[PDB]
């Protein structure tokens, strides 16, 4: 009776989030290339469109939540997919699911960005304009024609653009009565002295999807053991 | 058994937090001008020194947590007190209590800053250097001689410096095994367009003080119903 849609549910944080939310009594409709109710490859427009239709077909009466965990990191073989999945795989889905979310009970959504979103300024983001304008081919070309790196550009650039996109939707989602927040997993040795377990990302998402976070909206919760605080003490 | 020290426990968020953590089974050692185990006024150096001594005497075996909710808003008659309580009332206590927290079980601390902490850049904060240097008289003089909007300066200035102070302690606190984060209040039912109840701040603090936030350290969690996102979409 309480459906929550989760992209990237097959592995990592997405898988760990499915576990915690199911323990809370939610019915999950997952989206991924495998081990998911909705099989889809979010790297292309056609793939996302079909995914959206497949999900909405199962949520004609609405959904209570949405968690977008699909994502590709640097080193990804084809860099164009990093931009497509990380940005459009999130933005097109959250935008298409808002109507359904609006009908839900205490509706909320969480988007997995990255601390890398703070490694660049949006106005200095080579992908910013293209991504905001919905120019996917252009954005993919940029990273595929990137200099030495390219991977960090596609990753940091897409995540930075993603966080800003979520914050720019705060007003509209607030009017619709749906909370929308992001978490930013870390990406040397953190002050807390260890690497995180996906479960530690999922527990924060569970908090953000619950009434305990009733007044939390449009925020980005950094989960990195303290690295960001050490690197950017004066920036928040 | 499990002691949690809470400053500003008599009213508002401090009171709401005390209720939630007490329900969680914690023994609370409150610090406030009234209705507290430790009666103290944190506006003076001697007052804080005495409060620290009185608290440590009750936590000889350590403490499991610390929540600093003491604070004064703009428009407080004597602006010097805003700086003293908001900054030193927090920094001297957390620094003095670290040894005790270090001895605790899954120790964590939460400091209540404000969304106002982001309304001024640390490098452009007229109180920054004085506060960091521990020059209380100098800092108080700055706001009491500011004239127009000296109240906003005292408030935004102390809170900005506070959030930076907490972030610069991330490395040391992490090495000590104690998590340290801030919440940034702004001012069921959708949050946008309404004020929050103190309980909605306390529920986030409860989360930050629990294992669910095991990898959250040095972070500032904004709890404002989305206002900050609307105002600063590209800053986070």
């Amino acid at each position: 009776m309480s459906i929550i849609v989760i992209s990237g549910c097959a592995t990592g944080i997405g898988a760990a989030t499915r576990k915690v939310l199911e323990a809370a009594g939610h019915q999950i409709v997952g989206i991924d290339i495998r081990d998911a109710e909705v099989i889809a490859d979010l790297s292309t427009a056609e793939g996302r469109k079909q995914a959206i239709a497949d999900v909405l077909a199962k949520c004609s009466k609405g959904m209570d939540g949405l968690v977008l965990c699909a994502g590709l990191g640097p080193q990804t073989k084809v860099l164009g997919n990093v931009v497509s999945v990380n940005y459009f795989g999130a933005t097109e889905l959250m935008d298409a699911f808002l109507p359904a979310l609006k009908k839900g009970h205490q509706p909320a959504a969480v988007v997995i960005s990255s601390v890398a979103s703070a490694h660049l300024a949006f106005d200095k983001n080579p992908l910013a304009l293209a991504l905001e304008a919905g120019e996917e081919a252009k954005a993919r070309a940029i990273v595929e024609h990137a200099g030495e790196q390219g991977g960090n550009l596609a990753y940091a650039g897409s995540k930075n653009a993603l966080t800003v996109a979520v914050r720019k939707r705060a007003a509209a989602w607030g009017e619709a009565g749906v909370r929308l927040n992001t978490i930013a997993p870390g990406a040397f040795v953190p002050p807390m002295g260890r690497r995180a377990e996906p479960s530690e990302m999922a527990s924060v998402i569970a908090f953000l999807m619950s009434p305990a976070a009733s007044y939390v909206h449009g925020a980005q919760i950094v989960i990195d053991g303290g690295i960001d605080a050490v690197m950017r003490p004066t920036q928040f």
